[PDB]
């Protein structure tokens, strides 16, 4: 009864940084070619999210958020082949064109249509689907979920298994998929070795979980808060340490628990000195860290390239290293068949009118994932 | 005969930073247990020896340095079970102890009995082996080539062929090694990959013939003295471009030159600026950038952790990444049966006594590598 026609429905949109977003009315048009609008069923309240608030992560303003979601197809555009009107789906913050050096390297991700390294906030097209009080408004990462419809482009959109449960599978659309992968596929964390986690949010507890699918021995959760340290020896962590507990510095403090430094490290908080810090801490010689967090706009880190040069490997990825089109739907599979739990990461349900609520809970420390619900 | 007796021979002793190496008698001590003394035949200048005498790289002084080097057994310690008198050898300055977790990480070579990280510039046991005018004389990374004799411990030692031609396989002691591994094993060259090398030194040849063995299909040569580019593209390096030629910073050159970015680059000069160059010009999303310079001592990098979020792959490494004693005889029996070629490094071959006028070659940029013949 909406195809073809302009949808007005509600949105959080973010006129001004580090202010709540205002739940109003916007008018979402019809796909163009080779788009997908999308009835949002749920979403998550990622890190990244507020990032988009604080001015950590600059995208353009006025903006409607939201990069992790599930939802229902409503309408497709000409040309898409896809997905169909009714299939669920997981709106892909990351592409996969399918056609970029990129896309067709065996490793390789981060499609050169991601709208992450220079965001501009838009459609593939250049334009926007939204309007709000008669202004244009932004896109933000081809996904724009904070809406009870979103339009996205057919390389930004995955058909997943009908019988999913979409208040839990929007996980895989980022917090989980990153930290899983993050472990699995770029660390390619080994059988008894010896893991160290900084940041026990959605994220890290992700990596937590993939570090122990992979077998660890030992994985040490790293957090500032406390009240992070159970749920993260739930879900795998052996040890949890605080470094406002320690008078010497955390990475000497991983070095000696770890009899000479970890095996495998990981950055999931976003910021420069735990980069370098988490660098550290693992074995200078055959040691890996990886950087999940996302740093602060334009800010550089300073670090000595000895680290490098003993023979440690530092990397980073999005998404876990994922090609999202690809992998999406098998981890939606996966969670069906219980290969691994998403039920851990959420510690609070809303409906998506309160949303600032939500926000709230995630500044507070009280919350890991907050999902949404339209 | 000499065996249990004080050698007194010539050696070249760094009294000071910044000064020639004077070339003198020295008394060389008989080996303790589970060391071994060298007769030197031929010894390169590897650009970290330079280090030493422009304070680049701290380690204690008086010293006699030298690391890249081949001689013959005078005599062994008690307990010394794998080379004995007469044995042709290579001195490591990267050792294999065979005991520490490095040692027996499979991707480690980095040994924890190194004098590398935080250099002590003596025997294991904390002594010297080396006199001078009555003062003692500190080692350099555990071998101390500069010297008709030396004397090593055993893990810094390995047994070659006997019909080794010592003048060409000592390249394998440092240059030939560091750079060969850097390509082949670090890193991992692919089939049909597009490289960038820079710096055109022996080491930075070395990384080219790796990458040409490993079958990159371009292999981009990066030095500001094109005098080096002759050489660089007989060992396989298919164009050169000098940084000075260009307006644009060369990672946005190299960058155009490989549609999106290189699939592998090294740092093989020891400069904090091209350290991070290198990285940004390899491709965002699948790169990966290996750091064989030696940097400046004490001195940090800045750099945009975006660089590595979005899949880069930055690491460092030592002697190539080789498991120093068992990879040199192997080495030098792929060397013998013409699986590469040394040739092509060696500039000049002088005598011991030249060492300095070798140096002034080495910072003119007009040698590779000089073989001093004792
Ligand atoms: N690379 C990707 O694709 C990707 C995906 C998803 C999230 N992210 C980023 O990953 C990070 C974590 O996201 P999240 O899990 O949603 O966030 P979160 O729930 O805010 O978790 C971060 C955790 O870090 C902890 N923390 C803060 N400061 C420190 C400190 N100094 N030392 C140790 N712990 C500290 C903090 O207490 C919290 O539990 C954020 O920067 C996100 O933007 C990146
Ligand atoms: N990691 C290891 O185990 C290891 C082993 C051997 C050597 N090294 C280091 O590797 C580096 C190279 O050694 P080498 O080949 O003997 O030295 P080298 O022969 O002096 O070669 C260095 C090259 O870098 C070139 N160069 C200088 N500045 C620039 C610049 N700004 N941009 C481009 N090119 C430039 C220079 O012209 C020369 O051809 C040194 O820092 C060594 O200390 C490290
Ligand atoms: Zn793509
Ligand atoms: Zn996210
Ligand atoms: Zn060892
Ligand atoms: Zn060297």
């Amino acid at each position: 009864s909406t195809a073809g026609k302009v949808i007005k429905c509600k949105a959080a949109v973010l006129w001004e940084e580090k202010k709540p977003f205002s739940i109003e009315e916007v008018e979402v048009a019809p796909p163009k070619a080779h788009e997908v609008r999308i009835k949002m069923v749920a979403t998550g309240i990622c890190r990244s999210d507020d990032h988009v608030v604080s001015g950590t992560l600059v995208t353009p303003l006025p903006v409607i958020a939201g990069h992790e979601a599930a939802g229902i197809v409503e309408s497709i555009g000409e040309g898409v082949t896809t997905v169909r009107p009714g299939d669920k789906v997981i709106p892909l913050f990351t592409p996969q064109c399918g056609k970029c050096r990129v896309c067709k390297h065996p490793e390789g991700n981060f499609c050169l249509k991601n709208d992450l390294s220079m965001p501009r906030g838009t459609m593939q097209d250049g334009t926007s689907r939204f309007t709000c009080r008669g202004k244009p408004i932004h896109h933000f990462l081809g996904t724009s979920t904070f809406s009870q419809y979103t339009v996205v482009d057919e390389i930004s959109v995955a058909k997943i298994d009908a019988a999913s449960p979409l208040e839990k599978v929007c996980l895989i659309g980022c917090g989980f998929s990153t930290g899983y992968g993050s472990a699995v596929k770029v660390a390619k964390v080994t059988q008894g070795s010896t893991c160290a986690v900084f940041g026990l949010g959605g994220v890290g507890l992700s990596v937590i979980m993939g570090c122990k699918a992979a077998g660890a021995a030992r994985i040490i959760g790293v957090d500032i808060n406390k009240d992070k340290f159970a749920k993260a020896k739930e879900v795998g962590a052996t040890e949890c340490v605080n470094p406002q507990d320690y008078k010497k510095p955390i990475q000497e403090v991983l070095t000696e628990m770890s009899n000479g430094g970890v095996d495998f490290s990981f950055e999931v908080i976003g910021r420069l000195d735990t980069m370098v810090t988490a660098l550290s801490c693992c074995q200078e010689a055959y040691g890996v860290s990886v950087i999940v967090g996302v740093p602060p706009d334009s800010q550089n880190l300073s670090m000595n390239p000895m680290l490098l040069l003993s023979g440690r490997t530092w990397k980073g990825a999005i998404f876990g290293g994922f090609k999202s089109k690809d992998s999406v739907p098998k981890l939606v599979a996966d969670f069906m068949a219980k290969k691994f739990a998403l039920d851990p990461l959420i510690t609070h349900v809303l409906p998506f009118e309160k949303i600032n609520e939500g926000f709230d809970l995630l500044r507070s420390g009280e919350s890991i994932r907050t999902i949404l619900t339209f």
